[PDB]
């Protein structure tokens, strides 16, 4: 008698918009994934899972009052500056209205995922054009390898991954000059360094190369942490750019999110929802 | 007539952008030669030093002066218990309309589309975490931000599409240790940021509020107020409160006697106060 028509047991999830409180509150991917036998016994559930993380997030906030007076982005921020700062580099902070032609000449398809402010004028995708413009005047009075990094907010109106951040905070370090045998030893040097300040000792190294060139990703399992890049590079050409370079640029909020394991991207971000991770309304 | 030979406007606003010392910007000449010659030695010359400048920040500080006061004034507020926050930048329009005098800065602002545009100023953003902190936390609450705010127009010569701010608030100031908090907020601040001289200039011309401004002689400082206020309805605010805020850049041009706002500004034509062609 063991046909049964019935359903499977522990079949009723969480209603889509359960489910995104528990992320917000960052429940585990355990928790995401609980059925219950029916919606009652699940709302029930719900609201004991959800009630201590709301009590986690609240003792979260306290240490964040009483201890540290900043959020993990901030934190995290003066982190990767000293560190740099303690290898040479120096820091640099540039406008992130950028123009039209700047823009350009890092290629098309990235102008749709730019916001405009007018004809010639949109907030940088990238840090990228900046500092290209900063190598191309710091070459002319200082000596090589030179230097240069900057930690500051990019938009884009859509991205790739599964989440998105129309306001992100990159980490763009990079050294003009290095020798040509050298560089991929560099983009290491400069991942372990940034890595190591932002707390993070588990992650690999992927290098690919085809084309328009030598490109090292690097990751922790299947999670991407940081790109890098190499001259000479094929927009060299555009930028007045003629030595061998290295660069490597970081996304903040997904270290964060990756470090500590959170669920939304979102949870360190800028934002008026959250606060070091936690979300407000709790 | 004597040394009636001034620069030019090229040679003013050459000599400006490499932060002349303004004497320098009034000598005159006995002629047209003796001025170009006279030019080209005081432009070689602040060259030089924008150059000796630059090795400072490549060899000593490793950041330029925004990034080092805005290190600075954080730690001075992190000890006095403030909490610091970090806010989006792109705020909604009708948030900006909560911030409007009455029921005006539309006109001030990009607008990225219809709902959107760049923050103008960090209270609107303040507000918010006011409500939702005060849920959470017992008061007096003290926050504080530092960050890029965005203008098509300003008051004054000078002007910064792109100026960083410094707000710091204390929601739950008891009504008679206002003014004093507003006292206590400037001087950690400027002791902070390397000036001492300064005064406060209270206006109490309510029917807009009893403001503050923190002044070095006819210069500005900072720009305060405190509640209960008319806007503290909108954002619904119940509480006193004491807010202070400080244009860094401003701050900074003041402090070293520069002559463009820019100089030290996020900036691709300068850096730490330096014009880049040399
Ligand atoms: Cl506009
Ligand atoms: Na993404």
């Amino acid at each position: 008698m063991f046909l049964t028509r019935r359903d499977p047991p522990l079949s009723s999830f969480w209603t889509k918009v359960q489910y995104q409180r528990l992320k917000e509150l960052n429940a585990s991917g355990e928790q995401l994934e609980m059925g219950f036998s029916d919606a009652l016994s699940r709302d029930r559930a719900f609201q004991g899972i959800e009630h201590q993380l709301m009590s986690q997030g609240k003792r979260h906030l306290e240490q964040l009052r009483t201890v540290k007076h900043r959020p993990a982005l901030l934190e995290l921020e003066e982190k990767l500056a000293k560190a740099l700062h303690q290898q040479g580099f120096v820091q640099v902070v540039t406008p992130t209205i950028i123009t039209k032609s700047a823009l350009a000449k890092m290629t098309h398809p990235l102008f749709s995922q730019v916001f405009w402010l007018d004809g010639k004028k949109c907030l940088r995708p990238m840090l990228a054009p900046n500092l290209y413009t900063l190598w191309r005047e710091l070459e002319r009075l200082w000596d090589k390898p030179i230097r240069i990094f900057e930690i500051g907010t990019c938009y884009r109106k859509e991205s790739q991954g599964a989440q998105h951040l129309n306001e992100f905070t990159m980490l763009n370090l990079t050294e003009l000059g290095t020798p040509l045998e050298e560089r991929h030893q560099r983009l290491e040097d400069m991942a372990r360094w940034v890595l190591e300040a932002a707390g993070i000792r588990e992650f690999e190294l992927v290098t690919e190369s085809s084309v328009v060139g030598d490109t090292v990703d690097v990751m922790k399992g299947d999670l991407e942490l940081a790109s890098g890049a190499m001259g000479p590079h094929f927009l060299d050409e555009k930028w007045e750019i003629f030595d061998p370079w290295v660069g490597l640029g970081f996304g903040l909020e997904r270290l964060l999110m990756i470090r500590e394991g959170t669920q939304h991207v979102q949870s360190m971000a800028r934002s008026l929802s959250y606060l070091d991770g936690v979300r407000l309304n709790i």
